[PDB]
């Protein structure tokens, strides 16, 4: 349950990650590799150029959610059912990609990347990962 | 265990650090009680130059367990008392700041924190953590 406020602060974030899908999201990818290795098995395939491809169905998804925040569980029923029973990704995996991916949008971004924005949208990208490992047995 | 390495990668973190004790460490708190308002109860008393004077005092902590890595229990034996029997932090707040502070030194150093410095960096706080809450009951 987002406010109106971190509704606001979440599209601010997104609106300075569009365009840079496929860069920050080849960069997200990198950052995961490196300070957490075990993530590594699930890219057998990425572990240069593919990661960018990757980074941005990734970061797209993501921007779609964004405009989903009120059914989520509908909108990604999809890529939960990819993660969770296809992929079987481990859900512990997922809060190593949302810290992940605050430091590469600071990286980016600095100052501009507030706080409080950081706060919405670890709150947002919280959410995302329920939806998306609920399923996982 | 650090390798020789990971033990030159801290120190150029480090190296990057160094002057900027107090602006750093007051800007971990504040994203630290921002994205984790939980942690602000062990902070009544900062809850603005005051961040300023506890952000150097961490900070330089830090700096001091960089030259003492091969014998981090009895350097920081004072500190891991306070912390855990004095202070009583709960270990899950270790995590939180460690994460929050690889987002404050991106966002200053962009590029320059790389990915390689990342892991080194993480790895060497994580063990500071585990000497920090070990005493913890
Ligand atoms: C907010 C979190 C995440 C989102 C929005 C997301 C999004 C996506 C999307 C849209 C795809 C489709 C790629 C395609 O069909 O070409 C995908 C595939 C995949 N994802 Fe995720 N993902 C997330 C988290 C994770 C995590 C944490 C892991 C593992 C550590 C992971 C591993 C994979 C793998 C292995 C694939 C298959 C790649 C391929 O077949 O080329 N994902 N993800
Ligand atoms: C790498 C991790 C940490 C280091 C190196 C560190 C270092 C220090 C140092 C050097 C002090 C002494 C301040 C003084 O005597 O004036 C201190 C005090 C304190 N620390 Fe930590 N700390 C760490 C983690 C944490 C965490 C995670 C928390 C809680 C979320 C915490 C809460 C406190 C509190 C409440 C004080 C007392 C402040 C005061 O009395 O003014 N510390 N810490």
């Amino acid at each position: 349950m987002l406010s109106a406020q971190e509704r606001a602060q979440i599209a601010q974030v997104w609106d300075l990650i569009a365009g840079h899908e496929a860069q920050f999201g080849a960069e997200l990818l990198l950052r995961l590799f490196t300070v957490y290795p075990s993530t590594k098995v699930y890219f057998p395939h990425l572990s240069a150029t593919q990661l960018l491809s990757h980074g941005q169905r990734m970061l797209a998804a993501v921007g779609a959610a964004v405009q989903h925040v009120d059914n989520l569980r509908a909108a990604l029923s999809p890529l939960a059912d990819l993660h969770a029973l296809v992929l079987r990704v481990d859900p512990a995996n997922f809060p190593l990609l949302i810290q992940s991916f605050h430091v590469v949008l600071a990286s980016h971004l600095q100052d501009e990347f507030t706080v409080q924005m950081q706060a919405a949208w670890d709150k947002f990208l919280t959410g995302v990962a329920v939806v998306l490992t609920e399923k996982y047995r």
